[PDB]
């Protein structure tokens, strides 16, 4: 399949913040969550599982929960300004990481390096086949996962607006959860 | 070089090396690809030491053996420890922690070379290279041999070589050391 250039989707792929609200069609998503699960992992333990959101009153509940308090407001981002667009693009994408199936040893959490490896497929290929994402890592941890039934083992990295600018691997129904956790 | 989803879908991790040389062009290409990664607030936490001292990789490969006790996650053995010795390349991938996000106690820097070793790896594979994230090693004696001071954290190491309108980033100059730090 022709999407783009590997080099050429590197280089140019951008933190996209305004989308359109024209659908994504489920073949790009499935495109865009199988490059994610051909993610390489520590000893293929594959950590990473995302929740897929859809649902317009979900989407606005984690784009109020995403808001930057400037009290509060974490090294870098005083504001979080993809705030509207986990509002406004039609797909969320929910990246979380089981830390016990990732290296952890010398202190380093290496389920964050799985997650990373994993999001940064997931954002290549998104913006090989047009659409457009951000990682979006400021957000309330322990209301996200009440609001998606996400146990508080699991960890959540990041999250992902997905939409249109304005060694076998697990099972993608094991990695992939439709509207909350499974 | 290659379509992005096939070079997703295609890439292995390589653990056995051909002795053909990496052209500095491709070397530079795969630099300069980590070097494009997204990562937290911009602050681009990644550095990276280039190494392809002969005797300088014998050493790091002969770090990067499996202690039985200390044995990771389904790692009781290293498989990529020869390919350390044996890759024309090897990029040793290092994050700056306070360069990047602390929060939920969670590690941001390890997400941010996480990423831009993926980057590194799919450059890597669309230009006909090979490569293999290894994270088993002595980040002690390591961080000794290439000069690497100790509140600079080690992340992964890079064998690399043939098989047998964003904000602006760091210039590659002060992200990508020759031979040492
Ligand atoms: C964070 C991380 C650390 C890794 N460390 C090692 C390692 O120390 N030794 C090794 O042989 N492979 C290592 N790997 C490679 C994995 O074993 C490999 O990616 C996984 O089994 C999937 O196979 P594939 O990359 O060929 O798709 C590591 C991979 C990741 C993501
Ligand atoms: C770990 C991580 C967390 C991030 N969190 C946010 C965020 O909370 N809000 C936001 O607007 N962008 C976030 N970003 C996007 C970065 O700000 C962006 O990648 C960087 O500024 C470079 O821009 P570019 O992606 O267009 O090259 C995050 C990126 C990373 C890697």
């Amino acid at each position: 399949f022709q999407s783009m250039d590997t080099l050429e989707a590197i280089r140019t792929r951008r933190s996209v913040r305004a989308f359109s609200d024209r659908p994504v069609e489920p073949e790009k998503l499935q495109m865009v969550l199988e490059a994610a699960r051909q993610a390489p992992s520590w000893a293929n333990m594959q950590c990473s599982r995302f929740v897929v959101v859809q649902d317009a009153e979900v989407k606005a509940k984690i784009s109020e929960l995403s808001f930057v308090e400037a009290f509060f407001a974490p090294l870098g981002y005083r504001t979080n300004p993809a705030q509207k667009a986990l509002a406004e693009a039609p797909v969320v994408i929910v990246a979380c990481g089981v830390p016990g199936e990732s290296g952890d040893l010398r202190g380093q959490q290496y389920y964050m390096t799985d997650v990373g490896i994993a999001t940064e497929n997931l954002m290549l290929a998104a913006h090989a086949v047009g659409l457009g994402s951000v990682f979006v890592g400021v957000f309330g941890e322990e209301q996200l996962g009440d609001l998606l039934d996400i146990p508080p083992e699991i960890r959540i990295v990041g999250l992902f607006p997905l939409g249109y600018p304005r060694p076998a691997r697990k099972p993608l129904d094991e990695i992939v959860f439709q509207g909350k956790w499974k």
